[PDB]
Parts: C-alpha cells; structure tokens; sequence
C-alpha cells in the first residue's frame, strides 16, 4: 500500500516529437496506479526544447535542478531550483534550457493526460 | 476557467506551523492550494529535527517528493528511510507517518486531491 523508491533508479525515457527533442521523462506514479494524478521527472538536456503547445490539463510542477527557461503564450520567463510552476489548463506552455547542465523538474498532471 | 500561469519560489510562501493531536515540529507552505487547483494541490512541509507526523490514514492517496534531508517513514508495520530523491506513494487508507531522526530540517512536497483540502 506504498511504495518507497529513488526517482534516478525509474527508467529515463528519451522523448522525440515535432516540439519536444533533447528531453527523458521518469514516470515515478504512473496512470496505471494513480487514482487520479500522475507524477513525472523531466530531464531537459542543454540546448533541449518542448515546444509551446496547450493540453486539456493543468500542470503542476517543481524545478529540481538547474536553470528553466518557460516558454509562455507571449515571451519567456527563465527561473531556477526552488520555483514552482502551475500552468492553468489550455494555457500555452514549453520549456528550454539554455545552460550548459541538465536541467530537471518534477511534473504532476491529471491522470487523464497520463502515458 | 482562470488562464496564465504561476511562476514563484517556493520559499516566498508563508511556512504554517501544523500542530495537531499527531503533529509537532512541523511547517507547511500551500503552493498551489484550493484557490487555485483544477483537481489537486501541492505543499511543501518543513519537518525540524525531532518533528513527527505520528501514524494515520485517510481516504485519499499522498504522491510525495522527497527535496531536501533524510526522513524516517512511519509504516503500518516498521520503519523506513528515505533521503533526497526519493518518491512515496501511500495508496488510500494505508497507514503512513513522518519522523526527523537528524539534526538537519527535512522537506518534501506532498500531493493530495483538492478533495482532501489543502
Ligand atoms: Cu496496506
Ligand atoms: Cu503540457
Ligand atoms: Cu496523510
């Protein structure tokens, strides 16, 4: 009835689409388990990007490490470790990191928009 | 629904004591709580050394992120340590409690649905 586990020890996925390259995706609590949300760690590579899309879906997100560049439906907003983000549902979104380190950021959405 | 997005450090947000019958020693910040979340909030608690969320269940799971610090996890039966970098699941109405064992403050996020307040 719990489970106890290294995030870094869950299996990094490299993610490719149209928008998104130079990203790996940990799915700590997935849609299988969950009641009703998920819980993912995203790695963001230098130079990498997730282009601007909107979801049906809130995010919910926490920066782990490094230095986050959020794109926005106008302009971009560069914060650090430490930040919060909560994205409203349909808003425009992406992200880049544009340091010379990995950049990672825990993310929790509503179980409908699960892997 | 409301569009836009927040972007804030998560210390900028008033860190609550939480005392309670099963609670001491500890301080919670409601980062995205009720007045904001479609569907489920997040906090971060602040455990002082010594703090304890003694042993409880409740009708809703916790997704916990472990940021910072070396936690003691209060189990149906026993003990276990987790550290920095670690996730917890607790399914509904497993028991689960919190203890600081070290000389260092412990932080964690802590997830619940919005039905289970903030
Ligand atoms: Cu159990
Ligand atoms: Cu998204
Ligand atoms: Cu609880």
């Amino acid at each position: 009835g719990m489970i106890l586990k290294r995030a870094y020890d869950v299996t990094p996925q490299k993610i490719s689409t149209d928008k998104v390259r130079g990203v790996r995706k940990r799915v700590l609590i997935g849609l299988k388990d969950a009641p009703n949300f998920v819980m993912r760690l995203f790695t963001v590579e230098p130079g990498g990007l997730c282009d601007r899309a909107s979801a049906p879906w809130e995010h919910e997100i926490f920066v782990l490490k490094g230095k986050l560049t959020v794109l926005k439906e106008q302009g971009e907003e560069t914060v650090e470790e430490g930040f919060y983000i909560f994205v409203e549902p349909n808003e425009i979104h992406g992200f880049r990191n544009d340091t010379d380190s990995e950049v990672e950021f825990l993310d929790l959405i509503p179980k409908e928009g699960g892997e």
